[PDB]
């Protein structure tokens, strides 16, 4: 699958949303009880894990907005 997620709590969460929310992409951001900083991110047979979101943006930025990947 093409989907992105981010799995965070909600201390960091309004960070990750407003980063992700920047970067444009269709991901889905999920809040834990306790504080997680983790970004998911799945893309076909490949996924992606990481403690910052600007981690996740800038790592997916330049493989996803730069690099491309034909099926």
């Amino acid at each position: 699958m093409d989907e992105v997620k981010v799995h965070v709590g909600d201390d960091q969460f309004e960070e990750v949303s407003r980063e992700i929310k920047k970067a444009g992409w269709k991901v889905e951001v999920h809040k834990h009880p306790s504080n997680t900083s983790q970004v998911t991110v799945t893309k076909g047979n490949k996924q992606w894990t990481f403690k910052d979101p600007k981690q996740a943006v800038e790592f997916v930025q330049k493989s996803l907005e730069h690099h491309h990947h034909h099926h």
